[PDB]
């Protein structure tokens, strides 16, 4: 097909509207710029390589370069790979850059830069510079930058990557970058506000620093400000993971109550983690059109009570008062202003970490007439009390999260407290109105506690302590409940009528409910299935089942049954014939998972107790040693079949001959030695074939009829053990000149010998002494 | 040292006294028995192989044996690999055992026999035939057996090997083996007792057939019989794990009241799942030793508030009665009859399974005066109420079993259930009184709730709901522990007072505990250990803690601390020092367990931080990518080092320089390529090198000086990549005539290469070319 088999090492593609030839090296161990990158090249991309330094010689020929993205080629010790170290930091000749005529984007974070690299082009709108250890700005080192808008000069100081010393900025230092619209210098131990900043400043980062006291001057000129934090200047260090440094005297971060009266178009002020005991209404008397305001990690939590502050955010969307407890206290109740009632458009309120018992309906009533209230988040309370029927007012809400909480009858989980949660390195909401009771302490549930929710679409009982045998009578309010998450409890199935009174439920969760199918001669009837008439998904993975009273789960509506973890094994014991129809009367049954079930063999029987309509069929991580192929003749809708990661070590003489449906085939992670004569032959249907991680030597035409290959959309084939001799002449040819997408060509696609060629790519092997 | 080198893949063992050659091939992967067995064999073992036959040729100069083991050449299908199924029976030609004059013991099982072989030798005392296809003994098959004392026939016909027929035996049979003393009908799908069976048996084991009916002479000679078992005659089908089918109308097994009368040396007698509704005092008129009666799996739960029979068992030492509960009921109490009182030598009573829901301190009375009680189980009853104050009136008894209830405030674990327990394939007891409450449904625990059960040396609170900030409360009564295990519950450690009051605690498990460890900016006081002053083993391993309040952990006593399955990559994140002490002042720490940690790399300072006089230390299992070896220097008592499970890729250049005390080095399954020039030089301390599963091509004289090879107890070599070039000559010859033991030379010390050798084992290299 090509008549020019591609060699270098880094990915090509076009985009012929935009006007960009994009070449993609991120990651590709290498230690100079790969020769015969296209002359077009427009988008370069060089992260996460050795390459020591750039010179005239690195860009010369590419004068239609509008980005380079070279970041991490170096990066910062305690930042970086400790096995590969970098040993010497990225060294940039004069005039490496100068010649780059339509350069607008250039990164080149991470790669231990000491200064501003000087001669860039007049074209740069955005220049990138964090994790290098550049903690000094001198005006006569920006003069260059005159028409850039985007400068991103953090991480440079602090403790993942120490500079010693505190940041300097000389005065005036930005103002005459009259373009410059986004400044970030957080991390990086700045101690003063920098002025005078240009005008034309839309966002302004100086997070996480040594910044003690803001001037009321500092943000005069900012009259196109729409985002400003501030956080993490004088932290609050409680439970800090990182190491952390307050202000003496327990001080806040000190901000003259006139001080952003100039910033008339702010829309975000952050404000998480600066100690701060009261917020002075007269902060917001010019800010009227603010939208986002995070006030977590303070000591803010007498002023809940109070906040007049509340009246001035009449447009206020989000807001964050999340973790102001007083250290030491234990709460009775919250108490929350009134003026919250003032906060008419606001969707999204988090108070995580205010710390009391006990939640009482009224203590809610200043929220009861804000009628955009999308998103209430009291998590992580330690709440041991609250009726959950005061929610009945709050039918409006998407989501009312209770998480991690005492109760008794998204964001990445490391949020709150991780040090720089925007830091750049080298679920059931859909369904309606959300009640997440997850990690709690709920060991008994009846009807009741659902009084007045019928709303409820999704209810989340992940990780409480559910241990009765439930029969139907249990969530009977929940009359519209089309998803329940009960997760990581331990459910007891002694009733089938479990979970029957929930009779629009769509998905259930109840995995990692092991616990009583640990202990021997327990009643367990995994036919509770049948009364759920509108099921679509069920996952019981991780539930170690071993035994079941029935001998068959049935439904007329499931498609998905995840069955991962469990111990199909013994169930199907060599010689037990009762629960090989298992899932055979889930009848519409299209995706089952039993990965991870210790079947090192199927017994006969297995397949022809497969459902009729099974598409997606999984038995990956298995330990599985062999497989009668033909048996895949009884899965006549099989489509995906996934036997990654088990132990097999032939593939079928025909595969045509198995499966005439099968489209995706995955084989990677086995033991396969060699393809049989015809493997592929007339398996016209296939579309997708993984035979990664094996221990394949040859491939021959005969296996790999070129009829069957040009119709893959992917064909995987690295890690393997290829031997490249004059025998493997046809499939060194076929890669090197296949449109079929192999994913690894440049990374791991190599011969292991013969001695001369061990360790080479496929893709650059020279096999002319065979046609000599 | 060794003038021959031993090529024999079988190890050889010598026993002096004797007068015993031992030559083990168990599992050597064998299609012939191999050549040159030492002439003086006395024991040869070729268990699990694939040897398709024996001949006379196969013992010829054996004639020394005294024992042949020659088990599992052939197993039946489902009993079996899949992946390597057995093409065709084992062949036994004629003559092959005649000339065995010696031979005492014959184990022939799971070979797809037929028939019982003939042609054996007279000295024969010991014949095993379990899991063949011989369905039909005939007593002139017999014959040749006068001498045989005991005779395995069992597993000849049940579902897992199955013949389709009923079991046959000839009227007498076995009346003329005068004896025999041990016979073994089990699994056999036998119908009635086979009679005339000699008087001179000891043992009887008729289990798991299709018995309906005794007859009232079936055992009327048997005066020596000892133990008896007629289990699964008649089965208890509820929740079986394996095919069942009961006697019509579910009779339970027919026994006549006179059925015993002759067994007046009867010492266990096995009455399990025979599906028993009465227990006749007749039954043990004439039994006066009983010591050990099996009544689990039947109908017993009303004769168990009755049972006038055990006035008849004064010397019953163990009686079970688990699992006799009527189906579907849910008793409201347990009634024990008084006549367990009459039980005076009764040290092992166990009644799981019979259903209850309250136990109260009376209904126990009748074992009040059991003076020589050690055990009462009384596990998997569903029990929901229970004052263990009650447990006052057993302070004699070692263990108290309450596990897998649903109380709120060693068996292997398939034992009741089990088709066959004793089928042949191919704790904090020692404490003093245990009360085992794990797997229970506690939620919340108080002072009170342990109220005059001081005398408890172990509490097992495993697998319960336990939730609480623990703050030294909980616990009062228990002034004696010596052992908590509060595994897999909800450890809260807000207070660092929590187990304080467990004055005497030596051993603490606290792992699975990582319920709170998952929530960020929750309050940890890993520092609680200070408290427990003789506190020697602590456990706290996959509690998933990243994160800790106090930066040390202090003890004067600990000894073992275990922090596996951790995140001590994260709370040492590189350039975070407040951590690096975390162990220093667990002064007395002697054992470290941080494996499982996901420590790709060690910070600086962690070994400077580990406690004086740390011994052994694992990083197992943790994605090792690199490793400073000179930092050993630290760790001056270090004795084991285990890295196993890495990605390692060297070894230290002089070992000895890194660590003086070192004994035990393990390094197996890692990415080592070679070793070091002088890599073991003057490393006069080493005792213990396992350097197996990895990818070593060539060991050379300078790295491996036999002044230190001659200390070792072990060396492990297994599963590299040795390559068996004229290069590897000293490595060759040393490995075949060294004394050190280095396992596994006949299975997995081979060569990858050059070509000719490939596959070869090095043992049995001859590389004269390399001298010639
Ligand atoms: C030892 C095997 C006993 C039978 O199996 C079994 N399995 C379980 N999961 C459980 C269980 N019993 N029981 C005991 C049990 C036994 C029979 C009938 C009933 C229910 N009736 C209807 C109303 C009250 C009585 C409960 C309690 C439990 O929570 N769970
Ligand atoms: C958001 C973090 C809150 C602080 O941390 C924290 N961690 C825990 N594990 C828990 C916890 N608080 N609390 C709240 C809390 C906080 C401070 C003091 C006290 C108890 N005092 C003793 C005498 C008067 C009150 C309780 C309850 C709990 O079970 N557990
Ligand atoms: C931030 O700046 C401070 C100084 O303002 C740095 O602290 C100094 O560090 C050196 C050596 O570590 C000490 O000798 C000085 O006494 C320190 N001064 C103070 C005021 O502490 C600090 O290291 C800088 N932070 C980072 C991450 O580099
Ligand atoms: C145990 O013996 C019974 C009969 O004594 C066997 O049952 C017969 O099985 C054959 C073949 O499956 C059937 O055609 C007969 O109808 C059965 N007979 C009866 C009376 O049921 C049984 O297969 C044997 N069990 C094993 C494990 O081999
Ligand atoms: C190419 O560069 C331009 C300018 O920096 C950018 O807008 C575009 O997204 C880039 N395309 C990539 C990186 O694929
Ligand atoms: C919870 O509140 C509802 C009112 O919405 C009330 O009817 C119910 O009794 C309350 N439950 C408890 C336990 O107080
Ligand atoms: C329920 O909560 C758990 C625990 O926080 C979370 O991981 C899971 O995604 C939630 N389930 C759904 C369906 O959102
Ligand atoms: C489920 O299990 C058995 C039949 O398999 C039966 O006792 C029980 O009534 C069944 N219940 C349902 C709802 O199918
Ligand atoms: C050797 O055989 C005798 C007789 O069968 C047996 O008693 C002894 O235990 C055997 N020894 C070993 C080590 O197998
Ligand atoms: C216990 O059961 C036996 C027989 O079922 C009966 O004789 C006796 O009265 C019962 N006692 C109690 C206390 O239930
Ligand atoms: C438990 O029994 C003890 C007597 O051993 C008694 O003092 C206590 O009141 C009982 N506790 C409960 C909760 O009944
Ligand atoms: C406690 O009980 C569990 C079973 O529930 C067992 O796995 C564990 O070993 C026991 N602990 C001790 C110390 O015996
Ligand atoms: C420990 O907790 C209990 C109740 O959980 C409380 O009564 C007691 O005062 C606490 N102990 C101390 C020393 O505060
Ligand atoms: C544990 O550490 C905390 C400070 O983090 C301290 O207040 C507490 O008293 C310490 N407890 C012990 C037993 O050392
Ligand atoms: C070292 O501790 C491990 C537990 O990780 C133990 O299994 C091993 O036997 C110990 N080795 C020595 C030599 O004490
Ligand atoms: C390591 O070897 C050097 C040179 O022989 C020696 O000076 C040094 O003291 C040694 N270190 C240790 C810890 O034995």
């Amino acid at each position: 097909a090509r008549w020019f088999p591609k060699t270098l090492p880094c990915d090509v593609t076009l985009d012929v509207s935009k006007n960009h030839v994009i070449v993609d090296c991120t990651d590709k161990h290498l230690t100079e710029i790969p020769g015969g990158i296209p002359t077009n090249t427009t988008n370069l991309t060089l992260t996460i390589n050795h390459i020591p330094d750039i010179s005239p010689a690195s860009f010369h020929r590419l004068v239609h370069l509008v980005e380079i993205d070279f970041r991490c080629n170096c990066v910062p010790i305690r930042l970086g790979s400790k096995s590969n170290m970098c040993p010497r930091r990225l060294q940039i000749k004069p005039r490496s850059f100068s010649g780059l005529t339509y350069l607008k984007s250039l990164y080149l974070d991470g790669n231990q830069l000491l200064e501003i690299p000087q001669g860039l082009p007049p074209s740069l709108q955005l220049l990138s510079l964090e994790a290098n250890n550049i903690f000094s700005i001198r005006k006569e080192q920006l003069t260059e930058l005159a028409n850039i808008e985007i400068l991103y000069l953090g991480q440079n100081c602090y403790y993942r990557n120490p500079c010693y010393v505190s940041y300097s900025i000389e005065k005036d230092a930005f103002l005459n970058l009259t373009k410059l619209k986004v400044l970030s210098l957080k991390d990086n131990n700045v101690t003063t506000v920098p002025t005078v900043l240009p005008s034309t400043l839309t966002e302004l980062y100086l997070y996480n620093n040594m910044i003690a006291e803001i001037q009321e001057d500092d943000f005069n000129n900012l009259n196109q400000l729409q985002i400003l934090d501030l956080s993490g200047n004088c932290p609050r260090c409680y439970n800090a993971p990182f190491p952390c440094t307050p202000c003496k005297n327990n001080s806040p971060l000190q901000i003259p109550v006139n001080a952003f009266d100039a910033l008339t178009e702010l829309k975000v002020l952050r404000l998480h983690s600066n100690s701060l005991q009261h917020v002075p209404p007269r902060w917001f008397k010019n800010i009227n059109n603010l939208q986002e305001l995070d006030l977590s990690q303070n000591f803010l939590a007498k002023e809940i009570g109070d906040a007049k502050f509340l009246h001035f955010l009449p447009n206020l969307i989000q807001l964050d008062l999340s973790f102001n407890f007083e250290l030491q206290v234990y709460r009775a109740s919250m108490n929350l202003s009134q003026a919250f009632s003032s906060l008419k458009s606001l969707k999204i309120l988090r108070i995580r970490g205010y710390v009391f018992k006990e939640l009482k309906s009224f203590q809610l009533s200043p929220l009861h007439n804000l009628q955009n209230l999308e998103v209430l988040d009291l998590g992580t309370n330690f709440i041991k009390i609250a009726n959950l029927s005061m929610f009945k007012q709050f039918k409006r809400l998407k989501v009312i999260d209770l998480s991690v909480n005492k109760i008794s009858p998204v964001l990445e989980q490391l949020y709150y407290f991780r040090y720089d949660k925007y830091a750049r390195s080298c679920s059931c909401y859909k369904y309606g109105q959300t009640l997440d009771l997850s990690k709690n302490s709920i060991f008994f549930i009846k009807s009741s506690d659902f009084q007045h929710l019928s709303f409820l679409k999704c209810l989340n009982l992940s990780g409480n302590l559910i241990s009765q045998t439930l029969n139907g009578s249990e969530f009977q309010p929940l009359a519209e409940l089309r998803y329940l998450d009960f997760s990581n409890n331990r459910l007891d199935l002694l009733h089938s009528t479990a979970f029957e009174e929930l009779r629009k439920l769509e998905v259930l969760d109840i995995s990692s409910n092991s616990h009583y199918f640990q202990s021997e001669g327990i009643t367990h009837m995994l036919n509770f299935t049948k009364n759920l008439k509108v099921l679509q998904k069920l996952m019981m993975n991780d539930n170690d089942i071993s035994s079941s009273t029935s001998r068959t789960m049935e439904s007329e509506s499931l498609r998905t049954l995840e069955f991962r973890g469990n111990h199909l094994d013994v169930l199907w014991r060599d010689g037990d014939n009762r629960y090989l129809q298992l899932f055979k009367n889930l009848l519409k049954l299209e995706e089952l998972d039993i990965s991870k079930n210790s079947l090192s063999f199927l017994p006969s029987g297995v397949f022809d107790g497969m459902p009729p309509n099974l598409k997606n069929l999984s038995l990956a991580k298995n330990g599985l040693k062999s497989f009668i192929w033909e048996k895949l003749r009884y899965l006549k809708n099989l489509e995906t079949l996934d036997l990654s990661h088990n132990q097999l070590t032939t593939v079928p003489e025909r595969l045509s001959n198995c499966s005439r449906s099968l489209k995706n085939l995955i084989l990677k992670n086995n033991q396969i030695r060699s393809l049989t004569k015809y493997f592929l032959q007339d398996a016209f249907q296939l579309r997708y074939l993984d035979l990664s991680s094996n221990k394949i030597q040859m491939i021959q035409k005969t296996s790999f009829p070129e009829n069957v290959l040009n119709n893959l959309k992917m064909l995987l084939l690295h890690h393997n053990r290829f031997l490249c001799t004059c025998d493997a002449v046809w499939f060194v040819w076929w890669v090197q000149h296949t449109e079929v997408t192999i994913p690894y060509l440049a990374t791991d696609v190599t011969c292991v010998g013969p001695g001369a060629h061990k360790g080479q790519s496929v893709i650059s092997l020279d096999l002319y002494t065979c046609e000599l």
